């Protein structure tokens, strides 16, 4: 039942959104990182100083070894591992087991977080960017041949974790309308950004610069990432409308800290940022609107909670736009794969404050008849 898949995730926009999983037989319990931007499962399989536990193959009798190595580099961080098939069970997800992919992570390079406390990491995303290659099936896809699991899934988080709903959705988790963007391409969860504007103002770029490579909704980062000319206008934006405020040597590089004292935040000078996305009617668009509370993202630290301080979390991509956990957050995103669309709309846990709120609006309509994706 969905409302027990309800709240089953903990975790952070900097340091990631985990579930609990279990491997093998008997049962072995982990936290694993949800990761719509890849799609390898991958669990930690060997002592790390990072890892709270780890997946010991040698007490699961239903584990299988495919005696085949896999290497996987992501933007930043890596892992090393032995490929083989066991058990596989989401104790607040779906009442199922199955059998799965399983890479066992036997070396890394600043893959685990030290106190992230997730021990692996489920690439939800399809078999196109799966490693070794295509021919490894994902979880998802074997959760759903093996069950009658419907083919979507749903990701609520929510910021200072949430939902992951498995199999529909869950319409306690949202208000308003659900707003649907086509997949355009089912290897990332590939999508199209028609338009932008910062705080109202179009920016008025040839949509393809906003999908330049590609625009994908990935819950394991952290930042909205941007490409090189879309990020430069947008900090020349928010810089312009921040300007009664100083800031530090580098804060627009996204790792410099800004703080306030407590409660006292400006929010107000820092703009909305609205992201259209392709509608599934030719030429309709709908907008997601990110709110400062949203994309200032806030670093816990004992040691700076005399006050309240921030990064900030949009930063210049090489690899095309990435919609990461900040934007995801306050908002229900429904991954749609039988229908090949991603939906959004406002979730209870969404940011707002007395005079503005994170919205999902529509439609839209736009005159001219071009096509916005890159390739
Ligand atoms: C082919 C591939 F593996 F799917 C691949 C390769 C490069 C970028 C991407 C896009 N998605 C990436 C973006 S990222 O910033 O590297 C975070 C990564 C997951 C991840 C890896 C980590 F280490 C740590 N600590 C954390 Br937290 C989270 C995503 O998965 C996917």
């Amino acid at each position: 039942s969905f409302v027990e898949m309800v709240d089953n995730l903990r975790g952070k926009s900097g340091q990631g959104y985990y579930v609990e999983m279990t491997v093998g037989s008997p049962p072995q319990t982990l936290n694993i990182l949800v990761d719509t931007g890849s799609s390898n499962f991958a669990v930690g399989a060997a002592p790390h100083p990072f890892l709270h536990r780890y997946y010991q193959r040698q007490l699961s009798s239903t584990y299988r070894d495919l005696r085949k190595g896999v290497y996987v580099p992501y933007t930043q961080g890596k892992w090393e591992g032995e490929l083989g098939t066991d058990l596989v069970s989401i104790p607040h997800g779906p009442n199922v087991t199955v059998r799965a992919n399983i890479a066992a992570i036997t070396e890394s390079d600043k893959f685990f977080i030290n106190g992230s406390n997730w021990e692996g990491i489920l690439g939800l995303a399809y078999a196109e960017i799966a490693r070794p290659d295509d021919s490894l099936e994902p979880f998802f896809d074997s959760l759903v041949k093996q069950t009658h699991v419907p083919n979507l899934f749903s990701l609520q988080l929510c910021g200072a974790g949430g939902s992951m709903i498995i199999g529909g959705i869950d319409h306690s988790l949202y208000t308003g309308s659900l707003w649907y963007t086509p997949i355009r391409r089912e290897w990332y969860y590939e999508v199209i950004i028609v338009r932008v504007e910062i705080n109202g103002q179009d920016l008025k770029m040839d949509c393809k610069e906003y999908n330049y490579d590609k625009s994908i909704v990935d819950s394991g980062t952290t930042n909205l990432r941007l490409p090189k000319k879309v990020f430069e206008a947008a900090v020349k934006s928010i810089k312009a409308a921040s300007s009664t405020e100083k800031f530090p040597d580098g804060f627009w590089l996204g790792e410099q800290l800004v703080c306030w004292q407590a409660g006292t935040t400006p929010w107000n000078i820092f703009p909305v940022i609205s992201l259209y996305l392709m509608g599934e009617v030719t030429n309709q668009s709908f907008r997601i609107t990110i709110l400062p509370q949203q994309y200032l993202r806030p670093v816990e630290d004992v040691a700076t909670s005399q006050d309240d301080c921030y990064k900030f979390a949009i930063s210049q991509s090489s690899t095309g736009t990435v919609m990461g956990a900040v934007i995801m957050e306050g908002f229900y995103v429904v991954f749609d794969r039988a229908r090949k669309r991603i939906g959004f709309a406002v979730s209870a846990c969404h940011v707002h404050d007395e005079f503005r709120t994170a919205a999902v609006e529509g439609p839209f309509v736009t005159l001219d008849m071009e096509d916005c994706g890159y390739n």
